[PDB]
């Protein structure tokens, strides 16, 4: 007999929802979590991400409004209140997890546990031992090392929300969805903004347009971009860390960003007592059911090496829960999933990008348009809009879709049922347009912008 | 033979397209406009009205900011700075109409046209007699007659162009009209007293988008009176006193009538063409958009269908394959209302469904946006999807909240395509979003069972 049914490691997206579940199921459930219940995305993550993120766009708004007849005195942000606020609304949503664990009746044991052998875990903080028939893995992912000299001088995303002021300048060293937000957070707020990338342009793997348009938008601002970038080592000097490239230039910012990539969080985590196999990325290797190699062990999230979103996380708790405990594999599903970038201008993108379609599919059409959106007109901002298509001309599916500009992470979302539904290009020309919106130029591109056949764009 | 192989009178939504897109053919085409090429949407709808609650919005912006760490910014607000604006980009846009009409040599009189007979309109400005072989009737709508004193009220023809800001405004009508102006007004300080002469505003959208809006506008001090018939409407020393078949007065410093529109053949000579109108002013017209007279067509707003500028396109489209080359779809169209907050729909209300379907499930969810927590606004998000329990087919889905028009359009795509549930629930959300709430709906909030709802 164990001590309970299921032990979770870790309370974040995947290991909340999968032990609230099972205990509402009526089984005996306990989770472990060292640091705060919700995990990565509630207390470190997408949710005060996007709080900055809201906070970080109101000089720019405002700035819109004098086109409209509005004037205002020059506008001053207090960075302590941002960090109070955003300190009472993820206690909130913390205390509301908590709760929610507690109606299922699950047990908070509030520590790291380990693996001792196959069905006991160990609690860190005082050395008890647990016994369980079922084990859940949801430790989600960890910052990678970074041993650059002086990378201990450094910040990253566990940090950076808690800043004691609003730095001067800041470096942010990374060109991922992590370090082209915070980018255009610290440069919205008023800080002095250099973005370091090893490669030759921001978000490697997203369409071509959305990582140039962003480039570009993120420049004529004033963040400086520097590309074929490796930091060789960062130095404290009293007014600055001097961070230096292995190029030999040097930049002296008030902080600097880790923002460089997470991996899965596997290291003494006691996998190997449990003979649980890890691959050489890190990640714990599951089947279809969410089943580890050992038949009572599970794993969920960003642990099991699959893309790094926290739905992503719940849609994996929520297949294990059916394959635990009932007659039914649901199996996960990770085919189109829509992603957003909260840059400045914000990014949504679905499917494939141009370039993944043309090597794909014999023939592809592209609908592709750039407009500047009915408020910029009167405001006299240069915010455009971006939207593109991507159709196989054979099939006329849309097979993926782009967005850059005003809420491009919701209308990317929305998008997203549409192509799920491998709906073909002539619904979305047969949909009444609704007006005056942006989203009306979607149902309107009824010509395509240009056609690939064979991989080669025609004249 | 005839001086054109065909005569558009009107230059709106539906005419400037069917004009344009007949001279691009390659056919002799002329159009005449009596007032602004563009019509009522570029002039004084759709348009500017989207601009003036585009103004009316800055004003939560800068209180929402306050909860993010922004100081309070004293912002202050210019009505005269606003018309100049609205009255330049009205003008650039008029311009591009008219660039169009040039590119696809569509001959222009500024004049309105009557008709003669049926192959012949008269242009007033000259007197010019011009014959054509098929003729286009696109003269849109119009103002209702309405009241006495209500000479002394404004109407959306006059309400972009007032002098000044007014202290307080009634505005008479709880259509969609009516609740996007009280909101626009309301937004930028003014007093506003909204009348309507039924019990509920916005009559035909699904009751939980009315009774939303109508909470959210009197919880903001927005004052709404329902049953409100205006007996008169009365010029005292210091306002307008709105005179109540009830009795109750209501004195303002303006007046706006938002009464509804209905169709426009104000000066037409219909009579002289042959062209049957029925009893609510509107051209009858057949699935191709013809006429009773073979050569004569009508698009848009004069038809006496849903008056919707992307419906007067769509009629136009439709008009020239038919003409020179098809039934309008009218089917599935999205549908929104620039209150504040905005409303979005498409498809079935809850009651329409659940009279049509055996089983109608319901998912709806009522929330709180991220922001509006942190800044202490009271603004909710809310989303229904009406539900076909038999096909599983999406078959209504209705927002309110922030870009709720943006939203119902997108949504509107997906049931085009007559989409099941089942598919919105394996689209992978997007984290943080509010969109995402619309694909993890996965337990009913409850449903009906031949037309009564399960406990
Ligand atoms: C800055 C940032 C921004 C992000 N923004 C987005 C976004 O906008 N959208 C999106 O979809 N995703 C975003 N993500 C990703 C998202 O946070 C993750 O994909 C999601 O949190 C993964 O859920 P999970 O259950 O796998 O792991 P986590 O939520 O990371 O939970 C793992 C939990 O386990 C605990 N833990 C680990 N090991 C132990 C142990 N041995 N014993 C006890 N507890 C343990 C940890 O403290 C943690 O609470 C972001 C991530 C970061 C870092
Ligand atoms: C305040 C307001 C807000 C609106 N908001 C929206 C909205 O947000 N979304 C939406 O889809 N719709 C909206 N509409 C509706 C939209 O404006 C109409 O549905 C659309 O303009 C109709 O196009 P139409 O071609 O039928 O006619 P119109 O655009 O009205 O064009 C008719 C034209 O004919 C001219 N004319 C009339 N008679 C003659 C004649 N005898 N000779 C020469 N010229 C003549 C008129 O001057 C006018 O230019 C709004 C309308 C109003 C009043
Ligand atoms: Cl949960
Ligand atoms: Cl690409
Ligand atoms: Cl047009
Ligand atoms: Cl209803």
């Amino acid at each position: 007999s164990f001590d309970f049914d299921l032990f979770v490691i870790g309370s974040g997206s995947g290991g909340v929802r999968a032990a609230r579940l099972a205990g509402a199921l009526g089984k005996r459930v306990a989770i472990a979590e060292e640091y705060r219940i919700g995990g990565t995305c509630v207390i470190r993550g997408c949710v005060p991400k996007k709080l900055y993120f809201y906070a970080s766009q109101y000089a720019q708004e405002f700035s819109k409004s004098i086109g409209f007849g509005w004037k205002y005195a020059d506008p001053i942000f207090n960075w302590e209140k941002l960090v109070a606020a955003k300190n009472k609304e993820i206690s909130r949503l913390e205390g509301l997890y908590r709760e929610g664990l507690q109606n299922s009746n699950v047990h908070i044991y509030e520590s790291r546990a380990v693996f001792v052998d196959e069905h006991t875990l160990e609690l860190s903080v005082t050395g008890e031992r647990i016994s369980a028939e079922k084990i859940l893995i949801a430790t989600g992912a960890k910052i990678v090392s970074n041993s650059i000299k002086g990378s201990d001088l450094c910040l990253t995303s566990n940090e950076i929300f808690d800043l004691e002021k609003l730095p001067k300048s800041i470096v942010i060293v990374g060109g991922g969805y992590i370090g082209v937000e915070f980018a255009n957070i610290f440069h919205g707020l008023g800080v002095k903004t250099t973005l370091l990338h090893r490669g030759d342009l921001i978000l490697r793997n997203f369409d071509y347009d959305l990582r140039q348009l962003l480039n570009d938008a993120m420049v004529a601002k004033g963040i400086s971009i520097i590309y074929e970038a490796t930091v060789s080592q960062v130095q404290s000097t009293e007014n600055c860390y001097n961070v230096v490239l292995t190029n030999g230039q040097t930049i002296c910012a008030d902080r600097v960003m880790l923002a460089t990539g997470r991996v899965p969080n596997t290291t003494g985590l006691g996998l190997e007592r449990a003979g649980v196999k890890v691959n050489e990325f890190g990640a714990v290797v599951v089947d279809e059911k969410m089943t580890t190699n050992v038949s009572h062990i599970w794993a969920v999230g960003d642990v099991t090496g699959h893309i790094q979103l926290t739905p992503v996380a719940i849609h994996d708790a929520m297949c294990f829960v059916k394959n635990a405990f009932e007659n039914t594999s649901t199996t996960p599903d990770y085919d189109l999933i829509t992603t957003a970038v909260f840059s400045q201008p914000e990014i949504g993108t679905v499917g494939l990008s141009e370039e993944d379609a043309l090597h794909r599919y014999k023939r592809v059409e592209i609908y592709r348009t750039v407009f500047r959106p009915m408020r910029n007109v009167l405001s006299g901002s240069p915010e455009k809009m971006f939207m593109k298509l991507v159709v196989d001309g054979e099939s006329r599916i849309v097979v993926g879709a782009h967005v850059l500009g005003e809420n491009a992470g919701e209308i990317a979302q929305l998008i997203g049922i549409s192509l799920k539904g491998k709906l073909t290009k002539d619904i979305f020309d047969k949909t009444m347009a609704v007006h005056p919106t942006m989203s009306e130029e979607l149902v309107t591109m009824y010509k395509p912008s240009y056609v690939y056949e064979n991989g080669e764009k025609l004249d």
